[PDB]
């Protein structure tokens, strides 16, 4: 096992990166990187409960 939380730092991920994986998420690759890491990171995020 692992402590902690997950280890996935989107920020890290430069702006190609970002670019790559939103596109291949049909979501928009406009704005600037923190944008795009943001925009990436909501989807990523699911909150869904069951």
């Amino acid at each position: 096992g692992s402590s902690g939380s997950s280890g996935m730092d989107v920020r890290r991920l430069k702006v190609n990166e970002l670019r790559e994986e939103l596109q291949r998420r049909g979501l928009d690759t406009r704005g600037l990187k923190a944008e795009l890491a943001e925009r990436l990171q909501a989807a990523l995020s699911g909150p869904s409960s069951g």
